């Protein structure tokens, strides 16, 4: 069918900068005709052309256009003018999960469980569509007005080809603290690489910092491939067990991966015993304190 009229910059009143990326800026904007607020990601054409970033922009648009699930930032529209590309995104009013980890220091068990469950639910959806995120981290897990998660940053995601039953992706992307050992050693990532990142994130929610810590990337890489980390005291025992079943060097042995028979066993883990999985995005999140 036809679609709505293509939008233009003059259709919006732009407000504050929400954040700045290496080759993008996200600005809060109100659509004049509706009074709706959007986070509009803006890229300068000559800059991403000069700096060979066009593939990432195309990737972000293509991957986001495939998503239809409440735990992801939504791509509503795109438009361009002579100088710029514009992505109209849902506005995640409460910002990055990382902000809350820093502020509060350590999530309690109820909050760790709830937010872990939402991330697991989101990954189940993404992996079911054959998509690897590859840069899952608290900075990329935003929070909407109701404090549900909104995962973002899909420019470095990968749609695995169904036609070839593709399992491995060859682009080297990610963030050192959360990068999987297989990417470092085998030079490819798989869906299970996101489960490794999940393990790091669960650890971080409880411990306050992610498990592989150092002042530079190479030192972090060295720890990752040796599985060199420890748990702080008082780390919730069932959460520790879960993390130990995710932070596994062999990607085929991580709870939740295809070779471990998928998300059923992961959702069945004792840490999640009280979770109602079916309708998390309609549940009231526990207050973060
Ligand atoms: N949909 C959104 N709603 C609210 N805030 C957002 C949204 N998308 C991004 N932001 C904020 O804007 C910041 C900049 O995002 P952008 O994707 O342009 O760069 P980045 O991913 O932070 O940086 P880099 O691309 O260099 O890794 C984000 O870190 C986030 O805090
Ligand atoms: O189909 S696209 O891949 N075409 C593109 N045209 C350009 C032009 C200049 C630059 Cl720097 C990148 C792209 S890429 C595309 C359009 C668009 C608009 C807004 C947000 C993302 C994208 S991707």
């Amino acid at each position: 069918p036809p679609q709505p009229r293509k939008k233009r910059p003059e259709d919006f009143k732009f407000g504050k900068i929400l954040g700045e990326g290496s080759f993008s800026t996200v600005v809060l904007a109100r659509e004049l005709a509706t009074s709706r607020e959007y986070a509009i990601k803006i890229l300068e054409k000559r800059h991403i052309i000069k700096e060979n970033k066009v593939p990432y922009v195309t990737r972000e648009r293509d991957v986001m256009s495939r998503l239809d699930h409440p735990f992801f930032v939504k791509l509503y529209f795109t438009f361009q003018d002579d100088e710029k590309l514009y992505f109209g995104l849902s506005y995640a009013k409460n910002g990055e999960l990382l902000k809350y980890i820093r502020k509060i220091g350590s999530f309690d068990e109820t909050c760790t469980r709830f937010y872990t469950a939402e991330i697991v639910s989101a990954l189940e959806y993404l992996h079911g569509k054959g998509i690897i995120h590859r840069d899952l981290k608290p900075e990329n897990i935003l929070l909407n007005e109701d404090m549900h998660i909104q995962i973002t940053d899909f420019g470095t995601a990968k749609v695995l080809s169904p036609e070839s039953k593709q399992a491995r992706a060859n682009s080297f992307v990610g963030t050192a603290q959360y990068v999987s050992p297989e990417l470092l050693t085998e030079k490819s990532a798989c869906k299970s690489s996101d489960l490794w990142a999940l393990g790091c994130i669960i650890y971080q929610l409880v411990a306050g910092l992610p498990p592989f810590r150092a002042g530079n990337e190479g030192l972090i890489f060295a720890k990752i491939i040796k599985l060199e980390y420890d748990f702080p005291e008082k780390f919730f025992p069932k959460a520790r067990d879960l993390v130990e079943k995710l932070l596994v060097l062999d990607a085929t042995k991580r709870l939740g991966c295809e070779e471990m028979e998928g998300y059923g066993p992961l959702k069945a883990h004792p840490f999640f015993e009280s979770v109602t999985w079916e309708n998390l995005h309609q549940q009231t999140p526990p207050k973060l304190t």
